[PDB]
């Protein structure tokens, strides 16, 4: 059981989750196998998504199921493929 998904850690001071690997839900505390990615509801510039695909490669490696909202995180971190800028 293999998923990664966002951690919600702050609770009234800075609102953040983490793209973590974890089981399919916490239980009494919530913890991890690893942390790959990095998340940041902040709607003031274009810059919160930070992972770190090689390690959230390695989990969607291992059938690590993202949820909707890491999975299009890792999209954007540029997880499921390389990205690169052509025309140059």
């Amino acid at each position: 059981m293999v998923k990664i998904r966002l951690a919600r850690f702050g609770s009234k001071h800075n609102p953040h989750y983490r793209i973590v690997v974890t089981d399919a839900r916490r239980k009494r505390d919530g913890k991890y196998i690893e942390k790959i990615g990095y998340y940041d509801p902040r709607k003031t510039t274009p810059d919160w998504l930070k992972v770190d695909v090689e390690r959230a490669r390695y989990w969607l490696s291992v059938g690590a199921q993202p949820t909707d909202t890491a999975r299009r995180l890792l999209r954007q971190a540029g997880v499921f493929r390389q990205e690169a800028r052509e025309g140059a």
